[PDB]
């Protein structure tokens, strides 16, 4: 595949685990999903927050452990990948020139939502990895403006990933244990009927149209990480599933989507 992704990180316990469907997906990205090895990896993080656009801009990536009450053996998981300052100062510059503010933070590592996805798709930790921030009290279309304007990175070898949770409840959501909650189902059938249908415009006003987004995505910086991915897509991309499951609560989804580009920039 080319294009753009929005993939889940899912649960740091799938790292102990045997049968998570999700874990496979992650662990057979280079032979089903991008073989071709990319020059450096964007990740936009769900699980970081802030008022701007902000990227990080290191040599070496730390591992950040942001994770509460995980077994010991979760806290020692190093994934030593090359930071990406390069194109750490490009993103900068593209969202500079489409008119919006970018900050650079030079010490930050990687969270969860980037190495731990990325241990399973690149084990060997030898892909420049720089992480883009979401702003969860900005909208949709904010979050697809800033990857419009990272769209001319896609010519230049540069594999840019959301990484969220397609359904992301609050904690406090009852489950539907081995099932799926049928409101779960109905926002995520309606996500990918948009996208599918390419109804991009719909997918950036989810607020106004999607059932159940409320219960879905309380506080939405799950779900941004797609609308930047998308927006990076460049105009009118095709959309396609390429991997979906339900963790055993019935109530966090890892619906999948790969962005194809049908257009590109200017030389
Ligand atoms: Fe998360």
């Amino acid at each position: 595949m080319k294009g753009t992704y929005y993939i889940n990180h899912g649960d740091p316990l799938m790292y102990l685990k045997k049968h998570i469907k999700l874990r496979q997906f992650l662990e057979g990205w280079q032979e089903n999903v991008v073989i071709e090895k990319p020059k450096s990896i964007l990740i936009i993080s769900a699980h970081w927050d802030t008022n701007v656009p902000t990227v990080n801009f290191v040599e070496h990536c730390d591992t950040i452990h942001d994770f509460d009450d995980y077994p010991d053996p979760l806290y020692q998981i190093q994934y030593r990948a090359p930071g990406a300052p390069n194109l750490a100062k490009k993103v900068e510059e593209l969202l500079k020139e489409s008119g919006m503010e970018c900050e650079i933070d030079t010490k930050r590592g990687l969270d969860h939502a980037a190495w731990f996805p990325l241990m399973f798709m690149y084990p060997e930790a030898n892909i420049p990895i720089c992480e883009l921030s979401v702003q969860p009290s900005k909208d949709g279309i904010h979050h697809y403006n800033v990857g419009k304007a990272l769209s001319p990175l896609l010519q230049q070898g540069v594999l840019i990933i959301g990484s969220g949770g397609t359904v992301h409840p609050s904690d406090d959501t009852p489950h539907c244990p081995n099932g799926v909650a049928p409101w779960a189902i109905e926002f995520d059938n309606w996500l990918e009927d948009a996208l599918l249908s390419g109804r991009y415009e719909d997918v950036n006003n989810f607020k106004k149209l999607a059932p159940n987004w409320e219960i879905s995505h309380p506080g939405q910086e799950h779900l941004y990480p797609l609308h930047v991915a998308l927006g990076a897509a460049g105009k009118n991309p095709k959309t396609q599933l390429i991997h979906r499951s339900w963790a055993a609560n019935g109530v966090f989804g890892y619906s999948t989507y790969n962005f194809t580009p049908t257009t590109q920039k200017t030389d």
